[PDB]
């Protein structure tokens, strides 16, 4: 349930989290599920997709 | 390999991809992994991090 985090990482949006090599993070329970990088065949756009919003095909 | 948007979303930050249900995904191979919402227990900031980053413990 709980991870350390192995590198540094610095935010690049308003929703992604900063955090230092050796951090514990305890991953939150989320509606949206995992996200994915995703490309649409549909639009031809992409970026960052809730898992939960989409099924195989 | 190809999903199918089960619902509308729209786009809340720069890198986040806006679709319509039933467009046609595909899933983009990324090195930073898939997201998951955390909480850093370090020190108590919350947002999404890159699952590649870190590890169990």
């Amino acid at each position: 349930m709980t991870f350390v985090a192995l590198y540094d990482y610095e935010s690049r949006t308003e929703t992604d989290l900063s955090f230092k090599k050796g951090e514990r993070l305890q991953i939150v329970n989320n509606t949206e599920g995992d996200w994915w990088l995703a490309h649409s065949l549909t639009t031809g756009r992409t970026g960052y997709i809730p898992s939960n919003y989409v099924a195989p095909s």
